[PDB]
Parts: structure tokens; C-alpha cells; sequence
């Protein structure tokens, strides 16, 4: 309802520490350096299934926008874009109910963010990175999920 006021939860639920933070604001380069392959991993994911590929079917120029817009919000994890505050809160919203619009449910996105986090986790473990950077990616991750599905629950309902 209030994105600052459900972010402020979602932090304190998940257990996103200032350190967590700081590990992720540092990897934010990286982050960026792999946000094109995760788009396409991301990408080839949701065309092998058969009812998440029949909803990418709008227009090819969709292709690019899918690409753009996965490499933007994976990115802005790391960044917090303010700091992880109002402006962060209302894009992850807004993120929800574009997906609640078009008819994408739990069923879809609870799985997609599952591939994400094990798609990600790869990449850390290829790159050595610390635990400590994983386990702050996996919460923060979550916090996004939770937007997501809080924005079908309160767009449902
Ligand atoms: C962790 C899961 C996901 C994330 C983080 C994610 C992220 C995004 C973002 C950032 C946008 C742009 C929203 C905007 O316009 O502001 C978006 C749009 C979209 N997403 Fe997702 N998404 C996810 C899962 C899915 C799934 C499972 C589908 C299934 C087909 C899907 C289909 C789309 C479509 C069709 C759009 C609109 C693209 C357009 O404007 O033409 N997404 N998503």
C-alpha cells in the first residue's frame, strides 16, 4: 500500500543488514558486468515454457524491452537505487503490478525468482565471491518476490 512503509518491513523481515548492504553497493560493478547474461539465461528460461512463452508474445520489439528492463532491475539490487528507500519501493512495486496486469501469477514468478537466485549463484561461485555477498543477493532478491506477490495479492483481492 505505502511502497517506503512495506520496504521498511521487507528489510527488517528478510534480515538485510547495513552489511549486507555494503556487499552488495561494492559488487554493483560486477553486478553490471553480468546483468546482460543473466537477461539471457533469464530470457531462454521463460522460452522454454510453453504458457510463460505464449504471454512473451506481444511484439518482437518486446525482445529488447525484456532484455532492458531485467538488465536495469538486476542491477539496481546492487545500487539500492536510493539507498534501498522510496525510490527503490515504488519501482519494485510498480514491477508488481505490471506483472499482476498481464495475468502472471505465483505460479510463474515464485519459480522465475528461484532460477534468478540459482542463476546468480553460479556466476558468484564462477567469480569466487563470498558467501556473505550470496547470501545478502538471496535476501534481496526475495525482498523484490515479495513486492511482486504483496502487488497480486493486494491487485487480486
Ligand atoms: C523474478 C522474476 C521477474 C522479474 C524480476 C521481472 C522484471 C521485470 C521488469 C523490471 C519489467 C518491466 C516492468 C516495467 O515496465 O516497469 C518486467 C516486465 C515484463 N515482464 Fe517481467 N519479471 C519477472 C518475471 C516475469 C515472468 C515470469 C514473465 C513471464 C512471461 C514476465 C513477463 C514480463 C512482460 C511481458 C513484461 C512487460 C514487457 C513489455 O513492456 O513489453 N516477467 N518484468
Amino acid at each position: 500500500i505505502e511502497p517506503i512503509n512495506f520496504m521498511a518491513t521487507m528489510v527488517r523481515r528478510v534480515q538485510l543488514t547495513d552489511e549486507d548492504k555494503s556487499l552488495l553497493a561494492e559488487a554493483a560493478p560486477w553486478g553490471k558486468e553480468i546483468a546482460p547474461q543473466m537477461a539471457d539465461t533469464f530470457y531462454d528460461y521463460l522460452g522454454r515454457d510453453e504458457e510463460m512463452n505464449a504471454i512473451l508474445n506481444a511484439t518482437e520489439g518486446r525482445i529488447h524491452r525484456l532484455h532492458q528492463t531485467f538488465v536495469d532491475w538486476f542491477y539496481e539490487m546492487f545500487t539500492g537505487m536510493d539507498s534501498w528507500g522510496k525510490a527503490y519501493a515504488e519501482r519494485r512495486w510498480k514491477i508488481g503490478l505490471v506483472h499482476v496486469r498481464i495475468g502472471i501469477g505465483p505460479q510463474h514468478v515464485v519459480p522465475a525468482m528461484a532460477v534468478v537466485v540459482n542463476a546468480v549463484r553460479q556466476k558468484l561461485r564462477e567469480a569466487n565471491k563470498s558467501e556473505a555477498l550470496s547470501d545478502a543477493l538471496g535476501k534481496i532478491c526475495m525482498i523484490d518476490l515479495a513486492f511482486i506477490e504483496q502487488a497480486y495479492f493486494e491487485v487480486s483481492s
